[PDB]
This record gives structure tokens, sequence and C-alpha cells, in this order.
């Protein structure tokens, strides 16, 4: 799947889905996860409660409340172990599955927040981008970086090489 790479804020993104890293509990922490709860509204957190706990690796789909999207896809990445590379691979793959299930065209990923904790940051961006590129091209993934320099780095490591 083709991958756009911009500096922005996920809660401004216009499209079909935003994909955020949460825990398996689905209880919106701090940072961007909090920025989502706040601008999306209480509705989002209520849907996460009704869903209840899922397993690390899996992903859960709730509505978007006051956010300019339809859905938020909660990719459960940390829980007990918690943030492994394989864990992140499962969570991106499950998130994309869920986008393909729902007939989506444009989805947005948050980039290197709770997705990256404890882990090497280039290494994670790479497993995610490896997972996304396997997805159906019917999808159109935007990676939404916080800082402008982190938004330039993938634009750069794709003019590279390659085993």
């Amino acid at each position: 799947a083709r991958i756009r790479d911009v500096q922005g804020d996920i809660t401004e993104f216009q499209g079909d889905a935003i994909v955020n890293a949460a825990n398996n509990y689905l209880k919106l922490g701090a940072g961007v996860a909090g920025a989502i709860l706040r601008k999306g509204g209480p509705s989002i957190q209520e849907e996460c409660d009704r869903i209840g706990k899922i397993r690390v690796g899996e992903a859960a789909v709730t509505g978007a409340g006051n956010l300019p999207v339809r859905y938020v896809i909660h990719a459960a990445v940390l829980g007990d172990e918690p943030a492994s590379l394989e864990t992140v691979r499962k969570a991106t793959k499950s998130a994309l599955e869920k986008a393909v299930e729902l007939g989506l065209k444009t989805v947005a990923f948050t980039v290197g927040g709770a997705w990256v904790g404890g882990l090497p940051a280039e290494a994670v961006c790479r497993v995610m981008r490896e997972e996304i590129k396997k997805a159906p091209d019917t999808l159109e993934v935007t990676g939404v970086h916080g800082t402008e320099k982190s938004a330039e780095a993938p634009r750069r490591a794709r003019l590279e090489h390659h085993h």
C-alpha cells in the first residue's frame, strides 16, 4: 500500500480511519491517545469500554465521535510484555486487516509515540512500513509525524538500498 508521510496532528486528519496505538485494555492514556479522547469526545471512550479488553496483537474498531473521520482503529501494542517488535508487527497487520474488512480507502497512522516506547525507533517505523506495503492497494496510508524532521526521514530512507 502506497504511503504518504506528513507532519501534522492526527486529530486534524480528514479521511476514513485513524489508527492509534493503545493498550489491550483500550483505556486512552496520555499524549496523542489523550488528544484523540478529547477532540473525539467521550463517545470514543464509551465504545472502548463496551468492547472490553482484547489481546495484545489484536486491534479493535470504534467510532470517531467529533473527529473528522469515521472510525478509530485501536492497535493493541502494549499490555503485559509489552512492546516487542513482533508485537508491533501483529498490531499493524491487524489494524490493516480491519481497514480492509470495513471497505476503507484512506487510513492514518500515528507515528512513533507509544508505538515506539522502549524500542529502537528506526526499527519500529520499518516493521510498520513493511506491514503497510503488504496491504491491499485499495488502502492509502498516511503516516502522521509529530515533528517535521521525523516526517522527512522516511522520505529519505526509501531512496535507499536494499540487501
